[PDB]
């Protein structure tokens, strides 16, 4: 009965895009996998290839959704943050107050469609700079930050935490509680 | 120059065969994705799709391998326990003295073909009992296990700290290392 979207392009890392949606939906969550470049198959960062759910043009028309998560992926997010469909989709999603969460390079797609300026933020250490490029956000070093409907966090080893803090602020934290202890987490 | 052969099924936890597979091909290792049933893309356990490199058919012509990875999810293990064709995989592989790393209910499919017998082992806590089942094995909590040749762990929330001790097993500690530090690990 939540939804999320979650967006995946070319050159996204799979571990960032992976856990969030298998935690997600242990967590009862509807996910859908869209490919921001049509229905065939994506190759990520790492050469996994991953095959979406519905392309993004299709999946918009189903919406709107209670999240949209941008995986990491430096190339993933170059290609995110160039593509006017996304533009509009987090355009839609801030206006109508619904959460925005981005992980690793991520956020800089937030930074390219002129998302969420003034907040809070984090991104993998490598993408601080192109983040901060004309001090739109304030920098945090949280391995997750949340500063209201914009959610980050920083890589990798975060995505657990980041998937976690999604399903908190969707589902609450009894949910998120349920759904980590299976997971064997330290 | 070291290869892993990881061994895809219907489903197989995906975050367990992810995290592996691009943890290693962070540390230089050469990475195939085979599928037990041929070459078509695979559902994983939380319904994300992954097209395999080959089959598992051409990846053994292609061997051997440093490693034989074995991912978790309890259908994908049960898939894995009942092919004949992962038994004459693991059986070679032991009989030639290289690394099997198996995580979650992966490590069952090594009861179910008789491998590594004598072996103190982890999975998770869900699956103790039947890996224990006749006690071949000697059990550990440990989130990570590592009785020589036989490397086992126990969970999503383990998959990093097994990924690198398989880096560590091939390329060394001072490569598991240089890889882990960009990942934003606690």
């Amino acid at each position: 009965s939540k939804r999320a979207l979650v967006i995946l392009a070319k050159g996204a890392e799979e571990m960032e895009t992976v856990i969030p949606v298998d935690v997600m939906r242990r967590a009862g969550i509807k996910v859908t996998v869209a490919g921001l470049a049509g229905k065939d198959p994506v190759q990520c960062s790492r050469d996994v290839v991953i095959c979406p759910d519905a392309s993004l043009e299709d999946a918009k028309k189903e919406g709107p959704y209670d999240v949209v998560v941008l995986p990491g992926g430096n190339l993933g997010a170059q290609n995110l943050s160039e593509s006017a469909a996304v533009k509009e989709i987090l355009k839609e999603q801030e206006n109508r107050k619904g959460l925005i969460a981005a992980i690793c390079a991520g956020p800089t797609a937030l930074l390219a469609h002129e998302i969420g300026f003034g907040s809070k933020v984090t991104t993998h250490p490598l993408a601080k700079d192109k983040m901060m490029n004309g001090g739109h956000y304030t920098y945090s070093e949280n391995r997750v930050e949340k500063d209201g409907l914009i959610l980050t966090s920083r890589g990798p080893g975060t995505s657990f935490e980041f998937a976690l803090a999604i399903v908190e602020a969707l589902n609450g934290k009894e949910v998120a509680a349920q759904v980590k202890a299976p997971l064997v987490l330290k």
